[PDB]
RNA sequence: AUCCAA
């Protein structure tokens, strides 16, 4: 498969998905936010992004916020591709 | 509703 949907993803930059056209970043800062503190947040249309400043963080909101509900159904949180490859 | 940032 082409690197556009393959590589290494990061341990912390999450994957969240299904989401509705309405999720809202201070939905997941409640949701994810207990599990340790977020570096970054971006949502989109059917995903978010959520970044943690430690990978025990992500790893964790992982195994504890993949398969919750969300817009009346189980939503999934996996790793996600790797921040900070742009040029510097 | 399935990968965007940096």
């Amino acid at each position: 498969m082409h690197h556009r949907q393959e590589g290494e993803l990061s341990n912390t930059r999450l994957f969240v998905r299904p989401f509705p056209l309405d999720v809202q970043e201070s939905e997941l800062n409640e949701i994810f936010g207990p599990f340790g503190p977020m570096k970054e947040v971006k949502i989109l249309n059917g995903f978010a992004f959520v970044e943690f400043e430690e990978a025990e963080s992500a790893a964790k909101a992982i195994e504890e916020v993949h398969g919750k509900s969300f817009a009346n159904q189980p939503l999934e949180v996996v790793y996600s591709k790797l921040p900070a490859k742009r040029y510097r």
